[PDB]
C-alpha cells in the first residue's frame, strides 16, 4: 500500500512508475498511474513539442507502432545522482537516461524528468521532461529519411 | 541574515544568488556565494562541456570579454514555475529562461538548473544546468 510509504518515498514510488510503465508498455493496458487529465510537457519550448494529454501520447504510441518496431525501452538514473523530492509541492525531479532499440539502431539519450503528483502522492498529475535537442532533432530527421513501416 | 530564515527559504535565496551574481557580473568582484570547491556542471554530458571550478569559470568568462561585448544578462523563471527545493538533500531546482546582449545578437535560451548548497544553506557546492544543445551548439559555431 502507497499511503502506509512516508511521502517522501510514495512519491518517487509514484513518479518512477512512469519508467516502468514505459519499459514495460502493452497498447492492451496503456498509461497506467496517472491521473485522468495528466499531461506530458516536453522542454524546451523551442523543440515544438506541444503538450499531451494520456489520450494524445496514445495516439504518438499507436502511430509509431505502425512505422518502426520498439524493443527493449530500458530507463536507468544517472549513476551516481539521488532523487529530488519537494514533498510540500509533490513533485520530484531524476536525472535520467532512457534506451530503446527502434528499427535498425539505438535511441539512447539523457534527461531530466519532473514529476507532480495528486495531492495523495499515488497518481502523476503532470510529467515534464527536458529533452537534448540536437540528438532529439537528428533522431527526427533520420526518422524523417526512412521508409514508413521499414 | 540567512540563518534566519527557514530552511526552505534559505534554499532558494542562496540558489537564486547565482542568477543575481550572474546579472551584476563584474570581474573585479567574481563569482560569488559559493563555496571554494563549487563545480558548474553543463548537461546533457553529450553536449562535451566538461565540469569546471569556480577559477576555470572565471577563465572562460574573462576569455569571453575579449571576443564579444556581453549585455543586459537577465535572468527570471519560466511563468508558472515554481523552485523545487528538497530540503534534506539541500537541492533547488530552477526551470529558467536566460537573456543576453552580445556582437549585436540576442542569446535566449531555457534550462533546467539544479542547485546544491552547503549543509548551513548559506553558499553553493554544485550548480548544474541542463541546456538547449541545438541551440547552444549552433550558438558555439557562430563563434
Ligand atoms: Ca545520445
Ligand atoms: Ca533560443
Amino acid at each position: 500500500d502507497l499511503m502506509a510509504l512516508p511521502l517522501r518515498e510514495r512519491l518517487i514510488q509514484t513518479a518512477d512508475h512512469y519508467f516502468r510503465n514505459m519499459e514495460s508498455f502493452d497498447l492492451e493496458t496503456g498509461l497506467t498511474g496517472r491521473t485522468a487529465d495528466c499531461i506530458l510537457k516536453v522542454l524546451p519550448a523551442s523543440f515544438g513539442m506541444p503538450d499531451r494529454t494520456n489520450e494524445e501520447c496514445m495516439a504518438a504510441h499507436i502511430a509509431t507502432r505502425a512505422d518502426m518496431t520498439m524493443k527493449n525501452f530500458k530507463a536507468w538514473r544517472v549513476p551516481g545522482s539521488i532523487p529530488i523530492v519537494d514533498e510540500a509541492n509533490r513533485k520530484v525531479v531524476f536525472h535520467m537516461e532512457i534506451y530503446a532499440e527502434m528499427g535498425d539502431g539505438v535511441y539512447h539519450n539523457e534527461f531530466i524528468f519532473i514529476m507532480t503528483t495528486n495531492d495523495e502522492g499515488t497518481l502523476l498529475k503532470e510529467v515534464a521532461e527536458y529533452v537534448d535537442t540536437a540528438a532529439e532533432k537528428k533522431f527526427a530527421a533520420e526518422r524523417m529519411a526512412r521508409t514508413k513501416g521499414s
